[PDB]
């Protein structure tokens, strides 16, 4: 007993998972697997555009039905909402300019300007182990707003997910000038364990409607070929 509408909820500041193209049409990795889900689950699917950080609390206001938008799937989160199986994985790297002496450490980044999404799980690492201990640590209410800070040069350094910078910004005209500063950023508590179609607790059916379509676009080489128009590496992981 599916809604004919399923309602899915994304932040469009995450290119190549979720951005808007030159005339406001949703793209990316993101948006094909929803899609393709929602086909092979025979429903309807309305795509709302949100800030990160307002997703979970909109999905428990039931404003929305699901979220797709590189949501990680954390301890922390299965506090509060339930989770598809693993849509791909997703680790975080922080990015500065080229030459940068910047590393992921508080010796390198204190008093230093970093930029994260708010809400994000990049936002929760950084609050307790650098912006406690006196980085800087700025947050934001969606990623372009990022990007822009950093090429105005307000910000040091930014963490997301490597990923969406990589593909997003480092490889697009916006991020020439700029590049990874040290390696990802690997804590099992923080980040944790790959992305996932955001769903309320007690809905279980859509919970096992999507399970199952995303089980059955793996199996048949879907999401290889739709991985490939984005990605020369294995997105899912393990
Ligand atoms: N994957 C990270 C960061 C992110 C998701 N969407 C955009 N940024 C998170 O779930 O918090």
């Amino acid at each position: 007993a599916l809604p004919q509408t399923v309602r899915i909820g994304t932040d469009t500041t995450a290119a190549p998972f979720s951005s808007k193209d030159a005339k406001g049409e949703f793209i990316g990795f993101d948006i094909d697997l929803g899609n393709e889900m929602c086909k092979r689950m025979q429903v309807k699917c309305t795509w709302v555009a949100s800030d990160f950080d307002a997703l979970i609390p909109s999905l428990k206001a039931k404003k929305i039905d699901a979220i797709i938008s590189s949501l990680s799937i954390t301890d922390k989160r299965q506090q509060e909402i339930a989770f598809s199986d693993k849509l791909y994985a997703a680790d975080s790297r922080l990015i500065a300019a080229k030459g940068s002496p910047i590393q992921p450490t508080l010796e390198s980044l204190k008093g230093k300007h970093v930029g994260v999404l708010q809400g994000s799980t990049q936002e929760a690492y950084a609050n307790d182990n650098w912006r406690t201990k006196g980085v800087d640590v700025v947050a934001y209410a969606n990623q372009d707003l990022i990007y822009s800070d950093l090429t105005a040069g307000r910000l040091d350094a930014a963490l997301q997910d490597e990923v969406a910078a990589s593909e997003g910004f480092l490889k697009q005209p916006a991020g020439k000038e700029y590049a990874f500063a040290g390696p990802s950023v690997k804590d099992k508590k923080y980040f944790g364990d790959g992305t996932g179609v955001g769903l309320r607790k007690d809905d279980t059916e859509l919970k096992a409607a999507f399970d199952k379509a995303l089980t059955e676009l793996r199996q048949d080489g879907t999401y290889d070929k739709m991985a490939k128009k984005y990605f020369d590496f294995n997105v899912y992981g393990d």
